């Protein structure tokens, strides 16, 4: 009797007892008499303007897109919550920790990057893995990927990168050289490059995969210590990839493959669950790391730095409309609430724009109020109003100027953020060269066996191949770097796809 | 102590008790540490991309201000409700006057028409009136001027009107020439442009006028049977108008007079009120009524038809955040529930269309979601979804196609349009000259005394004078049709102001 | 060496050669210093405002995205000319037509439907083909498809239409329970659902195959003599359909398949081109003719209405930037010179108010300016000001309110529309029994060979064997009652299926 | 005959002797037939849908308002052309300074700062001036106004302090305690409050007023050498202002006083212009200034830090379009070409962030593609590609990632930011007590004369006068912290004007 999730309407029906069903009615609420002729002329005269139940729903029809993501198009959503299962508040004073047994409702938005709307699940591509935290002191976005590394660290790259990965400006098609020549260009990718053509390169479904903030970020205790820390969500179902055939297959077979298994695990009442670490790193050891504890192209060895558990990521409940709850869903770096903080990692430095930035382009200017992203377990007030399409009473007639004289809201001295010393010119340092291969060469022959690191290999040969060839050596050149074997596979494999 | 509307914040602290200063929050809900000093390195360094309460709401402001209305940008509101005195419906089956006594929630705005957001309440112009009825039968809005004409009879004509009666496209100045030029070549308007001069010209507050829906419109009842009607809805303020003198003292003195006095009166259980009346015209009337009955630039003689009354409009509330509640209300004349349907009224015609046109540019594709424009009476139930800005739950999963087999929202034989027969050749008939003299010569001889015919004169020859003389001359001319004397008297008065 | 499309980059710079680079500027024209280091203070500090640089590339790269198509997401385009071959001078006065021999530039970009921007090329689903001829008279758009006929003939079916072959509301997913519950209680679709699952299903590139307007329409000699007409514009690469396996793996192989095709063929100097017809019909014919002439699930045989040559289409021109050119482009049925005119079809005019509307909202206002759209072969004057993102000089100071004593652009009698006559009740007349079948039959057996017969059944089984049995049962009850054995057939292949 | 502004349609018809009017056509181009009478059912039918050239028109006079500068809204513009007179190549080696004689092109625009577009021009309020200068190195916005300080110091506090100098949450009226319930908390206003309330407060015109970049920048020259500099640009027509008297005269006989003076003054050949000087204190002077040197509420007497000649501004050109070329006006302080740069005024900080952030809401995503925006005399060239309304080629089919080995655009070195060092914690710091008080004692005592102090206390005391008595209090207070005769005079006269 199908899936739960092909029986979607089935079980509608179903539920909607036997009361007889709402009238059709218009936006303005008149009841339509019939909706389903237009209002004409004779039986074979023309349409009439006065017919305004068609205007009203081909008017709202005409609207019902809005932009895309410009990345992450791609992607599946579920509602659930978090709940402590450990004691980190001696690192950081955060109200979402609280106390053990202290639950917190999430919502996730798991996707690709580069692939459009139209896009399929089963392909290469890291993964997007957001939580949002709807605690009491604000909302809590941990935007986080299926990596705990990117391809390069200085968002004046990104846009180019995203660029490289998508679309050729003129023919509109994906492009090897594009691709190819800017990884080629910025070894810094070599790191994730790896992650991205190895096993883990095509997770099967969301559920079988890790979590990461990636970025390092900030804690800080009601006693005002602060630590740098990492984030670890780790799946409870286990790690699981497809096969490159499988996942061709799938692409095109049911390209919203990742979409329903979520959906129909949730149904079946088979819950995902993921694990919630976190590394840490005083600002002592900080200083003595032989690398930029910033850098997004590196890691901190889970031997020096070990995750600590903190609690459970439990998603229990599917969107009930797409649109409203996952389509519209806005996750914003910078929303951190006291006792969470960013490092003066460039990268998160750069998202502590951007996605407010484009919110406001792809939402609208009052899009946090939008429920989904409303911050409903919070009260939010202060002294900002009006805007495009603003919701709720936009907080009355109350003063809106501060400082006032009249009990207007009042800043709590209590969240004031973390203290830290900076000394030096403000330029543009330059971090291209901050190795780009150490952490990789202990990725290939380490983290890696010699069967998958062949797998890995030939998966990336085999689209490096259609690059022109002056492109095709430099990159070599890199996995060569790294080393010479991981280089002189790729190359071998080359020869032989490039005839 | 001072007046209400003075003693806005005086009277929200007092109110707000002794209660605790809210915490100040972002819009994502997080606590503010101190919104008054930003994050710098150093204390005379530069700003720091990190400072998100900075961002969160700077970005908020500029993003503040929305489109003002093309026209009627100046306004005031207020809501209130809609009492039946009496029972029409022998004509009309519109649940809004099913019983004797059945209130329904109203909510109201007055406004000038040329000037912007800006301008003053105290300046000659015809004047808004708009009445929104939150009916179970979805909304009803009555959009009327204070007068029962208006100056053309044909939408294809607005456009340019409205042009004439603003800015100069280059110089941004107000235009004589334009204004007078385009009245001129267009007699047509000489009946409003009547009026328009005259002591109504400019009513002292809203509070002191009369409404009217200008147009003719429709009634069907139980059985089916339709009749043609007029709305009025006099004042029980008595009609008080306004002089040039003491209008132009008020213009700069305070701008926004209108917007005051009313505040005040309803703040002071001073409420304003209507009696609604209207004008019912039978078909076979319509048929013999000696002037096109839809031409906007006609009344119906209150002799043959005499007005019925049909109930009372109060307003007895002030709104709390006025942008929220006034700036974003949108009246949809097509807004019209079952037992009220529109005539062939050309000019009527054209608005159905514009209304929630412009509305879904001023304030989005989604705008009647705001809860000032929301059919809270009435369920909203149907097949349209998504638009940007989403709010509720988008009809959650319900099926979004129509006819479908899972017991989705249905039609409403009962809410049909009452059908109408025509006949003739499609095609664009010229309007031009169906009777511009006739009404005027009444209203001028009949309507006004000699005290105020002076007065019609000196108002028209003191804004006229500014025109060309070739304008003066078309100008003048069309007002001896409606009367040699009315001619000659402005006529004369030129030629005195031509110094 | 490699494909035209591979080469794209490669080429650019080798043409770009002898040449300096241009110098990276910002958005306003600045050089930047440096664009690939972000402003800090001190090596690992954190961003800073100040970093202008980075703010201006990254707030335009956060709004790169507008909104896709609300349908015919997926698509392609190029541009070529129109050549008058033949004289249909004697049926439309049209100075498209003028002369043999004349060149009109013109623009196209063909689609598939339902899929969103992400989706591949090769599926089954209809095929737009859009035309822009920008002439002398203003652009004139024929939008087509590539299909003489479509699944309904009623405005108001096609919002919920559109629904079904889309994503579940709540599931996200394609829902064979929508497509078919829809097309099940809606017979009439009938013609263009055995069309669509047809071998026609997947057309390869745009290029083979044909393009249709599809609508009835109206034609308008110098004599005001109108008469009726079906456009048709015939491949010159001969039909040419993809197999279900083979477009079923290109679906993933290479998803942009015709993108590619297109962009090659006109690369390499293979052009492609189409013959246009017409089929005309006089009022009197239109009057006898036996069904609705205006029917959309109707088609005219040439048996009776014979194919008359008009002229070519050539395609020789490829988009340099595809966003800017094609994405951007916008095509209005309600876009016709003198000479073309709408007809009843209740399908049409509704168009006539969708596409603008919904171009209004996509691309804004004043999409009319982005120079694709731009009307550039005649000459734009009227009394239209401002808007949004107002380009040229906004028609400088010119006087903007008709009628006016200035000069400003007067009317042209000529360009008067035919007029027709139209007698018969205002109301909704139902349709949805207009005889859903004849030529249903006449296509599974007369045009269809007992070959495509074969995986027509197979094909609609193949999809309709997903869809609840109460479904299924009214699936095949309308294919029989198109002819015992077309459902028979289907029925048999259903039953195998549901194991 | 008029003055020439009144004659502008004049002039125009004038202007084309001969020449015959335009074709009158819709949007796309087409001709229109009759743009005065709708197409209807019979003379007294209903609308036609089918009607395109109505609802062509209609629809786009519906969109014809965006939203106005959310302060600043009122004003006028015009362009001229910027020369350089004394070379002060040692200070910046900015281009537009790159040698005397050198003309650069100049767009400016005039304005008040709390009215909306309706307001009246001649009101006491600082004045906006802002100049954008066209220069080889892309466009460079001075936007100035005409006080060299500011009421507040730090960003945080400008949406609130603006929100109190607008109108009430919910009367929507101007608030009295609203203005000075805010200034009296902000004794850091009183220097701008008092420089306000003089003389200076409301000047006649636009053209008798001294132009000031009022933050302090950082100019840098060849060598790489900075300093720190303001700028000043003093009226050659005469410092010129009007009194509160004819000014309230002015204020409803002429709400566009300031604009039609502009045109009027260039429509005539007498063009106004501004000398251009600036200030120059190098870094170590900057170290041991009495005050914060970067302190918005603060100025370099003339004594220490002597004015220096730069160029002259001069306006000669009126807008052709006001809205295309004034409205649609924006102007960036980012927009700075190499060789000025910003100074790190907390003030100066914010803004830019705020310009292009509300740029891009209030035009759109590519204002800067709007002609009057765009930097046509640079060639700006870079990896950003789309977003709405996209015109020109969108760098067409250019690579759009960078780096890549394509010859697309590259960085140039020399275009980098002056390097300097800061060292401090990252924090709030607090600069509410940074003496609010000296420099203002100063103005008070030794800039104004007794005849001024008088007039001053009384402008003061005339708006003060309506705030709640406890805010009078801590006002007068603030007023006797900069002079104990300061204070009492102004309560002499509240004491007097409270009965
Ligand atoms: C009466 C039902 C129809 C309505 C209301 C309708 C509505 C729409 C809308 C709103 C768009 C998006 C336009 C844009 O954003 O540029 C669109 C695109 C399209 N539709 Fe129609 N459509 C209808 C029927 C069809 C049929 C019947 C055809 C086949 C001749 C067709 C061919 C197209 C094409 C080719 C495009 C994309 C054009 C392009 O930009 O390349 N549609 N349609
Ligand atoms: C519009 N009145």
């Amino acid at each position: 009797n199908r899936d739960p999730a092909s029986d979607q309407m089935k079980h509608w029906k179903e539920q909607r007892a036997a009361q007889k069903p709402d009238v059709l009615t218009t936006g303005g609420g008149n009841p339509v008499g019939d909706k389903l002729n237009s209002l004409t002329v004779g039986p074979r005269g023309p349409l009439l303007v006065q017919d305004v139940v068609f205007t009203d729903e081909m008017a709202h029809f005409d609207r019902e897109r809005i932009p895309e993501r410009v990345v992450h198009a791609k992607g599946a959503g579920a509602f659930g919550y978090f709940e402590v299962t450990h004691d980190i508040t001696r690192y950081s004073k955060a109200k979402v920790f609280e106390h053990i047994g202290k639950r917190t409702p999430i919502a996730v938005r798991f996707s690709t990057v580069a692939g459009e709307s139209g896009s399929a699940d089963t392909v290469r591509d890291p993964r997007g893995f957001a939580v949002k935290f709807y605690t009491e002191d604000g909302n809590w976005d941990l935007v986080g990927n299926n990596t705990p590394i990117f391809f390069i660290r200085d968002a004046l790259l990104f846009p180019s990168f995203i660029h490289s990965q998508k679309r050729n400006p003129q023919t509109h098609l994906k492009d090897p050289d594009m691709v190819w020549d800017f990884w080629s260009l910025r070894p810094e990718s070599l790191h994730q490059v790896s992650f991205l053509f190895s096993d883990r390169g095509i997770p099967d479904g969301h559920r079988h995969m890790d979590g990461y903030g990636s970025h390092t970020f900030k804690l800080v205790n009601a006693d005002g210590e602060a630590v740098y820390c990492k984030f670890h969500y780790k799946t409870d179902q286990g790690i699981k990839n497809l096969s490159v055939e499988d996942a061709a297959r799938l692409a095109h077979e049911d390209p919203d493959y990742g979409l329903r298994d979520l959906f129909n695990a949730i149904a079946t009442g088979n819950y995902p669950s993921w694990t919630l670490y976190i590394q840490v790193m005083t600002f002592s050891e900080a200083e003595i790391f032989p690398f930029n504890p910033f850098d997004l192209t590196k890691v901190w060895p889970h031997g020096d730095y070990p995750l600590i558990p903190v609690g459970k990521l439990v998603l229990n409940r599917n969107p009930v409309n797409y649109f409203a709850e996952v389509e519209q869903l806005a996750f914003d770096p910078s929303n951190m609430p006291p006792g969470i903080e960013p490092s003066p990692d460039k990268m998160l430095q750069g998202r502590l724009f951007a996605y407010p930035d484009t919110h406001r382009h792809r939402l609208g200017p009052n899009y946090l109020q939008i429920p989904v992203n409303c911050p409903y377990r919070a009260r939010v007030a202060n002294y900002q109003r009006d805007g495009p399409m603003c919701m709720m009473d936009n907080q009355g007639g109350a003063p809106n100027y501060y400082p006032n004289s009249f009990s207007a809201p009042e800043h709590q001295p209590s969240a004031l953020e973390h203290r830290t010393h900076f000394s030096g010119d403000v330029q543009r340092f330059n971090s291209a060269n901050d190795d780009n291969v150490t952490q990789v060469r202990t990725f290939y022959l380490k983290v890696l066996n010699e069967e998958q690191r062949k797998r890995l290999c030939e998966n990336i040969a085999g689209h490096l191949k259609d690059a022109q060839l002056f492109i095709q050596k430099k990159a070599v050149k890199n996995f060569s770097d790294v080393h010479p074997e991981y280089g002189s596979r790729i190359q071998a494999l080359l020869d032989k796809y490039n005839e």
